[PDB]
């Protein structure tokens, strides 16, 4: 489209060895926004791996991830990198690199994935964010409605609220829906609607229809580190 993240193809790598994944940026300006890289486990996890800056190449790392992960940039290439070091099974992954803007502090353009395969074969002061129910079977034409709830106020120093909503649809990177509660991101239709305050936030679908099916996240970056729930699975009966 318009703006574009562009990640590195399957990486099949040996325990052990390094590996570096790139996302390339196009259609806007690169040093003008954060890039933030993101983990998914095989299933409905999202875990923040770490921030850069491109203008500066300054860094912020989830705990969890500092020691193994290390951002860098290329700004002459438009290029952010994430280096993973002594892999193992577990880093087994899809990772995503994601623009975040900073009117929103949401993640507005992702990268299509890179699939990590870690082989030797040939071929409690964090947020918490529980998202129920885990599973939402309905019949085509249901209204949804989708809970997530914090462990701490989500509420900024500048009296805003960093909840934001997002759509996992089968085999895609996720993608922005409503940010900071109630404000639906471009392109995103009215049948969404995001309400909630302090702690507890509820997303609802008025019709669902097929374009909707996928799992839900929500995810609060008025903290540090940012957090996402453990998504919501909306299918069919
Ligand atoms: O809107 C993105 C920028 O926000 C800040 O800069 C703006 O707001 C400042 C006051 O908080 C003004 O002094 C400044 O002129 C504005 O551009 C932030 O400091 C920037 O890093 C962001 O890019
Ligand atoms: O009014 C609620 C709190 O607002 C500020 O703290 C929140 O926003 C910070 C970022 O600006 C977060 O780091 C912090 O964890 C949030 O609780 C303010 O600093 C707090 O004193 C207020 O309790
Ligand atoms: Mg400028």
């Amino acid at each position: 489209m318009e703006i574009q993240l562009q990640q590195s193809g399957p990486e099949l790598v040996k325990p052990g060895a390094s590996v570096k994944i790139s996302c390339k940026a196009s259609g806007y300006s690169f040093t003008d926004y954060i890039m933030l890289w993101v983990k998914q486990s095989h299933g409905k996890s999202l875990e923040w791996i770490g921030n850069i800056n491109p203008y500066y190449g300054s860094t912020s790392y989830n705990l969890k991830f500092k020691g193994k992960a290390t951002l860098t940039v290329d700004k002459s290439s438009s290029t952010a990198y994430m280096q993973l070091n002594s892999l193992t099974s577990e880093d087994s992954a899809v990772y995503y690199c994601a623009r975040k803007n900073y009117y929103g502090s949401s993640l507005d353009y992702w990268g299509q994935g890179t699939t990590l395969t870690v082989s030797s074969a040939k071929t409690g002061s964090d947020v918490v964010m529980t998202q129920t129910p885990f599973s939402l079977p309905v019949s085509l034409g249901d209204q949804a409605s989708i809970s997530c709830r914090s462990s701490q106020s989500l509420v900024h120093s500048n009296g805003n609220t960093y909840l934001h909503w997002y759509l996992q649809k089968p085999g895609q990177s996720p993608k922005l829906l409503i940010y900071k509660v109630s404000n639906r991101f471009s392109g995103v239709p009215d049948r969404f609607s995001g309400s909630g305050s302090g702690t507890d936030f509820t997303l609802k679908i008025s019709r669902v229809e097929a374009e909707d099916l996928g799992v839900y996240f929500c995810s609060q970056s008025t903290h540090v580190p940012y957090t996402f729930g453990g998504g919501t699975k909306l299918e069919i009966k």
